[PDB]
């Protein structure tokens, strides 16, 4: 028997960026994360993991046959520093190691200090490299601290305009991160610009049980309509979501 549970939950799967962001992680750790991509009922959309880790990453998904779970990894990350240099170069690192996507943090602290324009810097220069080798850029704001409405739509408008595929919430590293207002502000700012298109949305940090998951899907079917939310658009970040949406499905 169907339900909107398990409809929401085999969605949000095939959407999920699985990730693993810690500080003790080891190759043992992301092999285990890329075998749980692969599940009965369908594989996640990607994993996520730090640089270091795509290249291992990627021959454990070819040798269980499922090259096609893309790899994202982060960088400026988690702190959202406004130097550019370092940025790039930590973007230009992630790309030569093979990442498919790259979610970099935006500098909202220099936003919340007024500096818009390093901001929109930082990410078209992220951009420009990620897109002349054909990877994904996710923009992190880090709605959490960011806090005020008028700043998370600023800090997603910025972003746009410099280029992002995504707009991601949160880094999950700080005390706030997904909300569905926060989600809700920043899917208003994609249809606000009519970018629908080209820029998706990733609630992240928090997401852990499949009701969470459903909350957030339930937004972007009511601003965009039940089709939008495909991998090019909607991803869940989520370290500790999937048991969840297994147990929903009757897998778990
Ligand atoms: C971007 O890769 C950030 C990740 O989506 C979050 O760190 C995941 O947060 P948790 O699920 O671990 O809370």
């Amino acid at each position: 028997h169907m339900t909107d549970l398990k409809a929401s939950s085999l969605r949000a799967l095939k959407l999920m960026d699985l990730t693993t962001l810690n500080d003790d992680d080891t190759d043992e750790k992301v092999i285990a994360l890329c075998h749980q991509a692969k599940t009965p009922v369908g594989n996640t959309a990607a994993i996520c993991i730090y640089p270091r880790f795509i290249p291992i990453a990627r021959k454990t998904l070819k040798e269980q046959g499922t090259p096609e779970i893309r790899i994202a990894t982060v960088t400026n990350f988690p702190h959202g520093n406004d130097d550019i240099d370092i940025a790039l170069a930590e973007t230009r690192a992630a790309i030569a190691y093979g990442a498919d996507e790259v979610d970099v943090v935006f500098p909202y602290r220099a936003l919340m200090a007024g500096n818009e324009q390093v901001g929109f810097d930082l990410v078209k220069a992220c951009k420009e490299a990620c897109a002349a080798a054909n990877v994904l850029l996710k923009v992190i704001i880090e709605t959490g601290e960011l806090k005020d409405e008028a700043l998370i739509r600023k800090a997603s408008e910025i972003s746009i305009k410099a280029g992002a595929d995504f707009i991601k919430t949160s880094t999950g590293k700080v005390a706030v991160n997904a909300t569905p207002e926060s989600a809700r502000i920043m899917m208003e700012v994609i249809r606000d610009m009519g970018v629908e298109k080209t820029v998706g949305f990733k609630p992240a940090g928090g997401v852990r049980t499949a009701e969470d998951a459903q909350k957030y899907l339930a937004i972007a079917d009511e601003l965009f309509g039940a089709d939008w939310a495909d991998a090019r658009h909607y991803r869940f970040g989520a370290s500790s979501l999937l048991a969840s949406l297994l147990k929903a499905l009757g897998h778990g």
